[PDB]
């Protein structure tokens, strides 16, 4: 549980090390069941307000079912199509005429029962709401009369809460075309999810992990609507399987590196691209460019490999030797020098240029460091905030070791007269190759 | 209902054809009404818990009205300003002193009634919640006493549900500055919306369409807050009018096209830009660059022309002849060769470069295709998933015809020594013009 | 309250002036308290449905507390870490064993009381929900029996509403890792927030401002979960402090400026970058590049300085003299000429190129202006909508003065043969310097 940060002065970048991986590589699918009541509208002599409250709920219930049935025949398309084929496969099995009865019968005596789908692709089925049993046990005998009979209020509220979960579930499937992510607590109770985690083909270690990061598991799960057939409402919930565990992860931070010439329009800049999370995965490195695809629970990084590029392990060389032959490190160039700061795990990178007031302060002691023009780094030890111009940033107070790797800023190795100063995506090699070829045109002349 | 896909090996792009359009070109505006009760706080001898529950709800009701009245006098600005002038126009008419009474009186006997606004811009008005009638019929006679009289519980809950819809409506207008999109089910019941679709100046064909894509209609509608005046809460709901129907739409997919030289830093790449949806519209083509502005209901593409650029129909030529004189096809160049895949409607494009393990598998049969370095395509027939490195993608299982257009990759037509290898937005012509001009500098020397 | 717009024909950009600032520079922190009941599950002879309804609510209550306690020991990381150190600091103080009792005792007799945290960093503490007092006063004496005693229904519902706020608060902290923004009405009642604004070390002027922009204050606040200890649920709410007030703000709008040659692929374009809001701040200018970081309440611009870059006041010179020596104005070049429009505060910029039908219409009079190829501007006076191709935009109807600054489009000053026509981020100087250096290579030859 030990974090480490290295800051490379030569490239104006920092690496936060010591994290452990939890990369999603597979899916576990479960069928969630809602037993429903098949009742067609029935009109009897009703004036008792209590009977009028049922009529209100009973109609909401009707509309919800029909609205769900209408979402099924409408073939909504989702951007999630690439990630739900394993779950969509289970939905299609449930369509076959045999299969719904096999679930409905397998779940008569319990709330949870393993079921075979005849593939036999075997699922774990859940009954989370039993409105059929409810309506039939306490409601229909009352309103199966020539004149509506008078129920009682406690039964009304017990119904409203039960029905409230239905309506909210339909509302979520409706606005999202039968595919939602994260999986809301209406789709799956925190208790229900923990029960679901306890009955999977994973080690007791993996159960503890998913049980301790319940919130992250939801955010990386999918809920898929299947069918309303034979008094049953079934939807498949797709849960992540983390096949990459305890492999090194590190986060890369970058800031602009510019020369500090006093003259207007005389400065060149470069920045390392591909900031984000890197984790070892199957002899390669999984890179997550997008911010927030990965979730962190202390020391551990939960990511979906679907949001990643695969790079050779040689990519790490860009942090110790950026001019190397093996990997084409990547940079963008410019002449844009605005002061900025990046809050790292254990400190802050500060790129100060021009007349900007860049400083680092301690709440009790005041300013404890003033940054000069250039790219610099400050540990979070004894530091509370960093200020760039009129902007103030809080420094993370996580405990760990910071290592400041001293080195000449590489930007000083370039002749500003021939520098390609507007590259949006260029290797060190492309830039170098490109300067050597432009210097020959001047050589002959 | 027949989809078709063409993959152009020469340009590493694919076109999914056969879709039909439903482009939003106009707006239909309706006034939604909530009859409210004007009651100032009244204190009487009250200890009966039941009377205490009303006091709780009655205060929530008061605060909601005042919070809405305060949102009106505060002149919040929304990014939606460009799209709601037709609805905002109706709100301003309702401000005039005459007009609210004309709605309030026109809706005395019904829940729905067409109204003339004296423009006369004629709207369809809706009463969806009648709290005035309610509070006055069952509540005020009870609490119009020197000592609070004792109501009954069934009336309490009937009030709470009715008031719950109010509070949620105000909450949505509050966090969004009186303009919301989509239109939530609290703003408009699924039943209410279907009733609203049935009373519009559109053909029975257009009614069926909007009735079958209710969820899409919401996501492309706006709800605009107007006034709280004379015991009436009115807001305008803006519904889409699709004036472009049944015109061809196609989606363009692109992937990087690179040379496959074994040498480090010896490879050049290009990619076609402007991936997204194209639909015929009024002799031109409407292009939707942004992902998810358009919504698909099988075979049909629902888009808002407000999120589009207008291009000449000559833009389609970039798919059959990318070097043509008529249209300046567009590409971005680089030397960045990371393996990637794009899931198309009926298959997958795979750009494999370097040491990456790119494959396509069938769930039962295993790997059925291994991709070589370069850009390739695989039909979804007999294919379940595609794998690039450590990343696994599900292939869409939609049925349709795939056509593989064989052709020499255009990247092989360029001399890497003079290639402009860092262009972020360049026509084929700009690149070509630009290579011919750089080859002359070498010609003279 | 007077807005002003200037359109610079020479650069195809417009500036909307006359706005006043309200920039967030500090934070005010308050502790929100929920008194909770410590009751372990108790089983007694219960069949009375009413007693069964408590059991349902009583278990929801239990699960909510444990789910909150589990979020605390799990050390979720949030992207908000940089902005909540002042609030997180208060959470850590509350961890110390002494401190919770000092709050719990300080709030025994009131709902609101100022408290000293022994720093002494003094906070204002709030009790917003008292479930301990409730459960113990009306529930536990009933169910403290050898056989469950029979409660009454009015007490049940009063509990459900009170408990409903708890469950929703936990749900929000759970999905967001104990840090949420905006601060929902479940975290803080509109009444509670206004009460909180009235008890702060700010002038009666600042109170009126925050009280009139309650909705904006929420959207710029944070809610941070602290502890569940000693029958108390405490979370810190972070409220914005606007230290920059009534300083000039202006919004910059830009559109592409292209030549209008009839020949295919003969046209060059440039656009000014850095569109967005600029406000005077401490002798510099705060720039907000991101759309929607800033919120506008009429005439006034609410922004968080955390989302801004700091620029010298010389940046305004890019609107009157874009070739000046003092500031390196910034532009991007291309040969991409698609017609577009930008809706400004008091008008619309229209960049019309090619065969595009660009027009401006009045609802009653029809088309009142047709735009020629080039960049043009139209006031919102007598104008209702602008149309570019198949796209229709509503013009803002705000009242103000528009000034059309005539001038030669700067794009005509460049020789297309040597123009760097694919720059994504380049100063006027870089482009100029760069053309002078490329013209010398032709001079010698």
């Amino acid at each position: 549980q030990n974090i480490t940060e290295e800051f490379y002065q030569s490239t104006c970048s920092a690496v936060s090390k010591g994290y452990l991986s939890a990369l999603r590589t597979g899916w576990y699918t479960s069928v969630i069941t809602i037993e429903l009541s098949n009742i067609k509208e029935n009109k009897c002599n009703g004036t008792d307000a209590k009977v009028k409250l049922i009529k209100q709920e009973l109609d909401k219930y009707k509309n919800a079912v029909t609205e769900l049935q209408l979402l099924m025949q409408s073939t909504p398309a989702t951007g999630s199509g690439s990630a739900i084929c394993s779950g969509v496969a289970v939905c299609k099995v449930l369509h076959l005429e045999g299969e719904v009865n096999k679930i409905k019968s397998a779940l008569l005596s319990t709330n949870k029962a393993v079921v075979s789908l005849s593939n036999g692709v075997s699922v774990l089925t859940f009954k989370v709401l039993d409105l059929k049993n409810y309506i039939d046990k306490q409601l229909l005998p009352i309103l199966n009369k020539q004149s509506c009979s008078i129920s009682n209020i406690e039964t009304v509220i017990e119904f409203q809460q039960k029905n409230n979960r239905l309506l909210e579930i339909t509302r979520e499937f409706s606005v999202n075309a039968g595919v939602t992510t994260p999986v809301s607590t209406y789709m799956l109770t925190n208790s229900e999810l923990l029960s679901l985690i306890n009955d999977m083909p994973i080690t007791n270690d993996q159960k503890k992990l998913m049980s301790n990061n319940v919130q992250i598991v939801r955010q990386q799960s999918y809920s898929i609507m299947c069918i309303i057939k034979e008094e049953v409402l079934a939807y498949v919930v797709q849960l992540p399987l983390y096949g990459v565990i305890d492999t090194p992860c590190w986060k890369l931070h970058t800031s602009p590196l510019c020369t500090t010439n006093t003259k207007e329009g005389s400065n060149i800049c470069l920045t390392r691209t591909d900031r984000g999370w890197y984790c070892d995965n199957a002899g390669s490195v999984s890179f997550f460019p997008q911010a927030e695809t990965c979730k962190v629970q202390s020391n551990r990084v939960f990511c979906d490999t679907m949001n990643s590029r695969t790079l050779p392990s040689e990519v790490n060389l860009c942090n110790v030797d950026i001019f190397n032959p093996k990997y084409d490190c990547k940079i963008m160039t410019s002449k844009t020098d605005v002061s900025s700061s990046v809050i790292t795990s254990l400190g802050a990178i500060v790129s100060c240029y021009g007349k900007t007031k860049c400083t680092a302060s301690n709440k009790n002691r005041g300013i404890i460091k003033t940054f000069s023009n250039g790219c610099d780094y400050v540990s979070n030890k004894g530091v509370d905030t960093v200020s760039v111009g009129n902007t103030l940033y809080c420094v993370n107070k996580q405990e760990g070791k910071s290592l400041y790797v001293k080195g000449e800023p590489i930007i000083n190795f370039y002749d500003p007269l021939v520098f390609p100063s507007d590259e949006f995506d260029a290797s060190i090699s492309q830039v170098n190759e490109k300067i050597n070829q432009s210097l020959a045109f001047i050589r002959k002349s």
